[PDB]
């Protein structure tokens, strides 16, 4: 019964912070969502079977462990959804040097299976001088923008095979309460 | 043998009124085409099964039956394809206020089984447009947010294109070009 | 562990001459990787198969057998990969009359398996002026070059959806080819 919620977005775009305040203007009102973060769900898993002591050392594991993994990082928080309603900052596609990478492949989702992916979208004028702001960050925006169209085209195919709606929220500077409303009425 | 094809596009684009035009242009040429709605035909699946007695009660079963009669509306029609070519008007998605809903999830598609995706577009301008003449609309929002959906329909469509093998076809259906689009299609079905 | 790359991209981009180049500068380094092409591995399975002689008859076969072929292509694809890197030159889609055809469908990617898709892309104006240069051109307009642009983007990232494979867009601009080259070279690291 408990909702499995996906939040996405380009770093620079201010999605982990839009949960944050989601979820305390959730719990106000008594509805408790536990925020978690995907990947930090797969390192806890890494070290829980003695395979790193560092979060470097992750991206140097061979395909097949990391791929089991993820599938464990998806069915944990599965068995977290019976106790919570669960909301999970993720990415839709990591732009790694080799390309655009899905950070949810369908491995994952089979054992995540959300109810909802949110894209967290703006200008990506208001995404590049937000990283220059953040003293700990180049890239220009036609390359912020080839990713927030990557990033689309990966979660409608995760909602053409999990049965998720895919909703996308504009996080607009000066109106980031605007963000917050449209996401805490999404969820209700 | 028969062909089964769905045809798509965002409301007031005008894909049905193009569709049904094909049809009849194409059985004076002695080709058969039935055309079905897909929510329709789920109405259908959930009736027979003692689901339902109301096409309303649909929005109020649970996610797993309700997923149920979407895998049981795609094997009904790739029931009807023994018999006819099929065609059937969805919505590649659904624009719901909780987002973008995919109209044939893969449980749908294995069954389905189609051989076209067609995607009916125009400029954001026109759909607008048709929409406001239509008096049936008090909930019908900008033309930023028609393109964005038509955005997303190419996406879910060609993700239907790859996990089913179907071609996605996209026609335009332009105000004074409507002639044109019709027989586009003819010619695809040909 | 060999890669199996696949490189795409609408024709007359250059993504063909583009991977004879840098297949040719990684051997200089000591790196081997096999070019083919998927539709002529296709074409060589179904003549053991006594289904072809000619290619003629490719596009002439049953459409269960015409998967089965994709199937088996790769499958073969990704047994070559089992002897050096393998990299394969296909269409992310086909733009056909009937539209557009993804190259790779779910049941190909399950046995070829590639780890890369790479997108070769430039301005739909370069690419039209050279297909008319191009006297092997046997008409379509620069909003039909950027919707096919379009659907490859979507195809390309539905098959790292499904597979894993990193999805990779290289800029192969006019004037600056050799550029694109050292992109795709680091690529194949
Ligand atoms: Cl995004
Ligand atoms: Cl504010
Ligand atoms: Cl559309
Ligand atoms: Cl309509
Ligand atoms: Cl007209
Ligand atoms: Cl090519
Ligand atoms: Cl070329």
């Amino acid at each position: 019964k408990n909702k499995v919620v996906v939040v996405t977005g380009v770093p620079g775009v201010g999605g982990t912070t839009l949960t944050q305040k989601t979820i305390e203007k959730l719990k106000e009102e008594g509805i408790e969502y536990k925020m978690v973060n995907f990947g930090t769900v797969m390192f806890e898993v890494a070290k829980e079977e003695g395979l790193v002591e560092d979060r470097d050392q992750m991206r140097k594991l061979d395909p097949d462990t990391q791929k089991r993994i993820q599938k464990l990082a998806g069915r944990k928080i599965a068995e977290m959804a019976k106790e919570s309603n669960v909301i999970v900052d993720t990415h839709s596609t990591v732009k790694t040097p080799k390309g655009y990478l899905a950070g949810l492949p369908i491995w994952v989702l089979e054992e995540l299976n959300p109810d909802i992916i949110v894209i967290v979208e703006t200008s990506s004028d208001e995404i590049l001088m937000r990283r220059l702001g953040d003293a700990t960050r180049i890239e220009l925006t036609s390359d912020i923008d080839e990713h927030q169209f990557m990033n689309r085209c990966a979660a409608m195919a995760y909602g053409v095979l999990t049965g998720a709606t895919v909703k996308i929220i504009k996080n607009r500077d000066g109106l980031l309460d605007k963000a917050v409303e449209e996401l805490i009425s999404v969820l209700k």
